[PDB]
């Protein structure tokens, strides 16, 4: 009973909203339509009430004639799913039915919006289904289990990034589903003296010494409003680095974090692929990005992935061209330096904080190289000269500044007023996806 | 390691022509000739402090992009660095990032081959990242570090970062050479090129790699990408009959020819590569399933880029169906599903999700559970027959739509080549 296509998309659509494409072709799916908290969204739930569910030809006809409906009409597309993968029975009629919903999702990667969000099964087709799409919202009571286990979304939000977010019920997947496609659709504009009323000093929620760990994800509260935000895609996934979508001053902004708590900040391979993914998102979408670094290098020792693994997300920075305006609290080395928005990339405006250093190896100590034949083999009694105990005269802003890489130095207590005084800058900019 | 004659020494003789005075930073970038062909090219200088990149030196390979861009020729890279200028800071730090710039501003357009044949660590070893195809030399160790750790051997397996491994210096700049007479020497599909080639090839688990090569022509060699790394697929550029093709395989060997995070991750890029460059394509199907990594995770959201690939794939890709192909897998492995141009078969090749023995099982539910046990083992080898039929039996998906034409064993390379060939060569 509960799995009803109506009482589902009901559940979804501000109730007397909705429409209805398809007949009452009891086949697999409903496509209805309507509106999410006043904006148009065609849709898609899967009826598990009827065969499995299982994807069918003519239940995969309204899912793709749908498609072609919010393809046509730039609105935002949404697909409740529940399906056993492919209908055994049907031959390849089902099959090549199956792959053309695929297809109908691909060709709308990026020109609306493509929220999945899987309430219970999910298995083949409906398992790669809403991989292709955007943003999947797993309910608590989905499962994947496509061999060719376990199930849930707690597998995923961790190991596999799969699902982007867990939701507290299925009910919330419904909840959760339709903020995406408001800040996906309604993320409005700018608001000058808005973020002024919360101007924290933000330097507040950091280490003391620049060595001592922490966790940004607080920090990141203060940046954005209070109502509320994040909407982190899998904070389980990439621990070293925590992004998220959410607004700023109403407009809504993609927002990727450099959590040092995990790995020490560290980016990898696994932590690349989740900001690289998260950066054309907001590009593709016209979403401004805020990038807040403090990130000390890169990284058992998997070579397995990382060169290539890494390259994409330089690729991420490197091809966007949203408003995306960068800065760093502390750390910012190497390659690393290069790979977080920075100008080499083509950065909107690049900020810092009072003890901001930026260097190719650091600077307590990064100097054994340069000092390389003396601070040596003598006893390693007494390493406090050392090496080990050029850091506080160079490093931080000027030392990049003058060199113009960075933009300027900024009072924390207004940081989040800086961000939006420079986000508001640049021109709304939007572009495509491939090749 | 000097720059000048490594130049030289890849360039078609001639024909080298410096963009600048030979500096000191630690590049040389000079245009040039390859079987004459507009080269524009750029080599670290390994001498100077290990090849470092620095300032003045980018910015020498950044105005080789400009002027690669300007005049739309390919542009190779000759590596024999190893990062970035430890003392001029962020500088030559920046000065990186914009050669990145330059080299993201490249995808898809121009063509960009790296011939690494020295150290690489940093933007040198990523500057090879960013460039389409990867030509790892022996002593070329892209012997990155963090914060042996990777030679060619090492960076072709379970990375995979490289796609032609080498065996001598000179001979990856042979590499390199008809790596482009590939890309800029595409040519035009011949009608009779194809003819005396075609062998009854059917009449051959096995191992795919040596028909991949009859489909090719017979003379011109099978520059396979990749090969070690993702195994079970298999990928490499080719020609037939003078046009340049891209061929993917599946790899009845590992992995039982399946899809694997990996698999189609090797597949992925390699499609994406060639429709941003005009190149047709073949694809030899004889998937039977997937498989995850035990990452069941990973090959989900990392199958999908298979779909896409072949979804937002406007060149010709013709498929050929060998004997099973499955499901997603089959759908993935460039099925008409994702707008495909053609797809022949052979006289004995089924196309289903699961096939016989399991089109029956958990179905019939009441099975195993209902069914005298002496038998039962025996019996669910029994429902296979009537199935092979009435399940999978390809008469089935001709009417479909699914698989065009049935292609006779003898007359294979032919229509691999008329098909691609009647083709348009944009959407």
């Amino acid at each position: 009973d509960p799995r009803d296509p109506l009482l589902r998309l009901s559940n979804f659509f501000d109730d007397g909203s909705v429409e209805l494409l398809h007949e009452r072709d009891r086949s697999g799916v409903l496509a209805a339509a309507g509106t999410v908290n006043g904006v148009r969204t065609i849709a898609f739930c899967t009826d598990g009430t009827v065969m499995g569910g299982a994807m069918g030809v003519e239940g995969c006809t309204h899912i793709v004639n749908a498609y072609d409906t919010a393809i046509e009409d730039q609105s935002p597309i949404v697909g409740i799913w529940h399906s056993g993968g492919a209908r055994l029975a049907e031959g390849v009629r089902a099959l090549h039915a199956v792959g053309q919903v695929f297809e109908a999702m691909i060709r709308a990667s990026g020109y609306i919006p493509q929220i999945s969000v899987v309430v219970g099964f999910a298995a083949g087709g409906a398992a790669y289904g809403p991989a292709l799409t955007d943003v999947v919202v797993m309910a608590p009571e989905s499962r994947v289990f496509v061999t060719g286990s376990l199930g849930g979304p707690e597998t995923h939000h961790k190991k596999s990034g799969v699902c982007h977010i867990v939701a507290d019920d299925e009910l919330d997947a419904y909840d959760r589903g339709r903020r995406l496609v408001g800040l996906f659709c309604q993320q409005g504009h700018f608001d000058r003296s808005k973020a002024e009323a919360g101007d924290t000093d933000i330097h507040a929620l950091l280490p003391e010494s620049s060595r001592r760990a922490y966790d940004v994800r607080p920090i990141v509260t203060a940046i954005l409003d209070a109502d509320t935000p994040f909407d982190e895609f899998q904070a389980n996934w990439a621990p070293s680095m925590v992004v998220g979508l959410g607004r700023l001053s109403g407009r809504t902004v993609g927002v990727l974090a450099n959590n040092p708590l995990r790995l020490g900040g560290c980016l990898n391979s696994e932590s690349a692929e989740k900001a690289a993914r998260f950066v054309r998102l907001c590009d593709a979408f016209g979403i401004p990005l805020v990038v807040v670094v403090d990130v000390p290098g890169y990284l058992d020792q998997e070579w397995g992935g990382v060169v290539r693994r890494g390259a994409k997300l330089l690729h991420a920075f490197g091809e966007c061209t949203v408003p995306r305006v960068t800065l760093v609290t502390r750390k910012t080395y190497g390659g690393a330096y290069i790979a977080m928005n920075s100008r080499s990339l083509n950065a909107t405006k690049v900020f810092a904080w009072p003890d901001a250093e930026v260097a190719v190896m650091g600077a307590k100590a990064a100097v054994g190289i340069l000092h390389k034949k003396k601070l040596a083999a003598a006893p390693e009694h007494e390493r406090e000269a050392l090496h080990d105990q050029h850091e506080r005269i160079a490093g931080g802003v000027d030392s990049a500044l003058d060199i113009g890489v960075v933009d300027e130095k900024i009072d924390p207590a207004h940081t989040r007023s800086k961000l939006t005084e420079a986000l508001a800058q640049a021109p709304a900019r939007r572009g495509r996806h491939k090749n």
